[PDB]
């Protein structure tokens, strides 16, 4: 077995979150860079990626890993000024939100020494720290305000990483020569990868970082379901954009929630609801005949496709309730964007049970953003040998192991076939 220093690895889906971060973290650890290889179906920050958005939220989880993450989204010079600390406001109207909100600011004071924390108990209060907000919109409204925690600067964040592994001599292949197409195997040992154009990698390890797309590159069981999330933009001028200038992540779990403008002025809106699936006929490498799988449906390969017309609806109930001023400005780039679920909701970064030296790190389940600066030191960890045992378990392979349609979400994903308005072919 070779030393570090001679050690080659493939990371494919290195143009996204997790393979990003895995490339990163081989290249800090002291594999020599001309030694990894990233694979994109696109070139960093791949344009399909989860990642590849003006922002994320970065909330605040007890979570070892998660907290690790935060710590280097404060401190780290590589990713720290993606980090804007704006805060979240999370508002609830209803006895039944409310009563679940109450309870989270409960939580809290029990789990997380408060503080860090604010209950908002009118209109009035909550109007002093988002003072954009329409008083008659948010009759009865409560909410909590966490100070830690805002928003991510999430294709940027993925840009320099990108920038970063060019500059130390990292090998990239991209389009026909990115695609993964299947691991390359002698005697149940994977020595390496072949793209859809025919090329060959050879390497020690590879790392199979493809987001929604792993479970239609390989057999997965249904370990993982690929389901899309959706958002549209609006473009505020320099003066409305002003006036938000630093306003927290503003989130109503009935409603939506939407981010303090970009540089640019524009503002992203999005929906809160289950996902939708896009199942059609395909056959994964390992797979023996087709099944119907959850196969993305790519806004980068398809750039005229939008979003649902009840995601539409959803979308401009979120700004007539939280910014009635812009109710018409027409909401533009509307976009899906994919993740795939776990039953559990956690990840699956484990050893493939038959190729050897291959490894999945997927199973993001919406919500791994966030770990872009710690993730990519799991899976090292992972292909050393040296993973904590909780978390082998916690991300093992797991066929078998309950519904991911549904996951823990509140309902089984509907299906962009039963979904109109977003396909314009
Ligand atoms: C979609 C979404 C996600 C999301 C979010 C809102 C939306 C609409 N809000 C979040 C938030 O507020 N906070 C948070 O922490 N996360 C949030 N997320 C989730 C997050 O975006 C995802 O969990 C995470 O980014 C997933 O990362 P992962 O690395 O698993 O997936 P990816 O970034 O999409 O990268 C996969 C890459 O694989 C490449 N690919 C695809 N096919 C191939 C082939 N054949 N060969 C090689 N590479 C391939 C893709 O191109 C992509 O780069």
């Amino acid at each position: 077995a070779p030393s570090r220093a001679n050690t080659k690895v493939i990371v494919v889906g290195g143009g996204g979150t997790i393979g990003s971060s895995t490339a990163l973290h081989l290249v800090r650890s002291g594999y020599t860079p001309s030694n990894v290889t990233v694979l994109d179906a696109y070139p960093i920050p791949s344009c399909q990626s989860a990642g590849n958005d003006l922002n994320k939220i970065m909330d605040a989880d007890a979570d070892p890993a998660a907290d690790a993450a935060r710590q280097m989204w404060n401190e780290d010079e590589l990713f720290k000024k993606f980090f804007h600390n704006t805060g979240r406001l999370d508002c609830a109207h209803g006895e039944k939100d409310i009563a679940d909100l109450k309870k989270r600011y409960q939580n809290l004071v029990d789990w997380g020494l408060d503080a860090t924390v604010e209950w908002l108990d009118s209109e009035d209060e909550i109007l002093k720290r988002m003072p954009q907000l329409t008083r008659d919109q948010i009759k009865g409204w409560k909410a909590i305000f966490s100070k830690d925690g805002g928003w991510l600067a999430a294709a940027k964040a993925i840009k320099a990483i990108g920038e970063y592994l060019r500059d130390q001599g990292v090998r990239f292949g991209f389009y026909g020569a990115g695609s993964f197409k299947q691991p390359l195997l002698a005697e149940g040992v994977c020595i390496g990868v072949e793209t859809v154009d025919g090329t060959r990698y050879y390497a020690d390890k590879v790392v199979l970082a493809a987001g929604a797309w792993s479970p239609t590159l390989v057999e997965l069981q249904e370990q993982c379901v690929s389901k899309a999330w959706v958002y549209g933009h609006i473009q505020l001028t320099p003066e409305e954009a002003a006036r938000y200038k630093n306003s927290p992540v503003v989130y109503n779990g009935d409603v939506g929630f939407f981010f303090e403008p970009n540089e640019h002025g524009i503002i992203k809106v999005c929906d809160e609801f289950p996902g939708f699936t896009r199942f059609k006929m395909h056959q994964p490498f390992g797979a023996k005949a087709p099944k119907r799988i959850s196969v993305p449906r790519s806004h980068c390969k398809h750039p005229t496709d939008t979003i649902p017309d009840a995601s539409i609806v959803r979308i401009r109930r979120a700004i007539a309730t939280f910014m009635p001023q812009f109710k018409n400005k027409p909401l533009f780039n509307q976009a899906m964007c994919w993740c795939t679920d776990t039953a559990d909701g956690h990840l699956l970064i484990c050893e493939h049970p038959e190729w050897k030296n291959f490894y999945l790190a997927t199973g993001d389940s919406g919500d791994s953003f966030k770990l872009l600066p710690i993730i990519g030191k799991y899976v090292v960890e992972l292909l050393e040998g040296t993973l904590a045992d909780e978390l082998a378990h916690k991300w093992r392979w797991r066929p078998g192991s309950g519904d991911a349609l549904k996951s823990r979400r509140e309902a089984p994903a509907k299906d962009l076939a039963d979904m109109p308005g977003w396909n314009h072919d």
